[PDB]
């Protein structure tokens, strides 16, 4: 990863905060192409002090998929280590994450449009399992919307795919726990069976997100019944809009080796 000076970098408002992480907005001051001065819109991704000793992890993956690029991947700039600091600085991505937007527009969002993104974001994971790089945490809040829909000029959504953050190799129990059902039985049972396979399962899951308006599957469900919700071999309630449903069973099962290849699941998203 480039290394960028914290002086070049202002941090202005919060985004909110993920596991271990706060995230801000903010600005690089960078010079770019022909040697002309840029204030760049930035996503800053900051681990929190008091959990330094995951610092390897919170850039890891993130590192091994930048050194892929692909047109579905979201662009890493680099990272600030200076002083206390542990910064991913990203590109900044319009319209945020899906699962917020697809809760602001539940009533304006039909199954082409959710269709387009799975055939998106298949692409994307078509692309890493050709490259045999796993992921680890595909979910609708790390797909970013890059541009909407415009009907008037035909004009799909695009999204891509962010970085995992901390592996769950390496995350505590409790929190893999209330992560049921993105991260599979397998990783449940053992952290340690975190591969390729995985990230079948959690794409299933987050074409329930898409297909459910940001709802978040078995969020009434406390980390105990999420426990038992996978000893009881379980599976997520069909979506009202179920165009998918069998998709995403299909992807969640519970035999990791069944789980089918992205052209596979690229195949059958291009015959709806």
């Amino acid at each position: 990863f480039h290394k960028i000076r914290n002086e070049d970098l202002i941090f202005n408002e919060s985004l909110g905060q993920g596991t271990f992480t706060k995230i801000f907005k903010g600005v690089r001051r960078e010079v770019g192409d022909y040697g002309q001065l840029h204030e760049t819109e930035v996503l800053l991704k900051v681990l929190d002090k008091a959990h330094r000793n995951y610092s390897e992890s919170f850039f890891e993956a993130a590192s091994m998929m930048s050194k892929l690029s692909h047109k579905h991947l979201v662009l890493n700039y680099g990272v600030c280590v200076c002083g206390d600091e542990n910064i991913l600085v990203q590109e900044f991505v319009k319209f945020g994450s899906l699962d917020t937007y697809l809760k602001k527009n539940k009533n304006c969002i039909n199954i082409l449009w959710k269709l387009e993104v799975a055939k998106q974001l298949a692409a994307a994971m078509h692309f890493l399992e050709e490259n045999t790089l796993i992921h680890g945490n595909v979910c609708a809040k790390n797909i970013l919307l890059i541009r909407e829909e415009d009907r008037k000029t035909g004009n799909p959504p695009f999204i891509k795919l962010s970085d995992p953050g901390i592996s769950i190799t390496v995350l505590p129990k409790d929190i893999l726990q209330e992560r049921i059902p993105w991260v599979p039985p397998e990783c449940i049972e053992n952290p340690k069976n975190l591969n390729l396979a995985t990230d079948k399962w959690s794409f299933g899951t987050t074409l329930w997100e898409i297909c459910s308006g940001g709802d978040k599957p078995l969020s009434a469900l406390d980390s105990q019944r999420k426990l038992q919700f996978y000893e009881d071999r379980h599976q997520l309630p069909a979506p009202k809009a179920a165009e998918l449903a069998n998709l995403i069973n299909n992807c969640m099962d519970y035999e990791p080796d069944h789980r089918p290849s992205f052209r596979a699941i690229i195949r059958d998203l291009n015959s709806l």
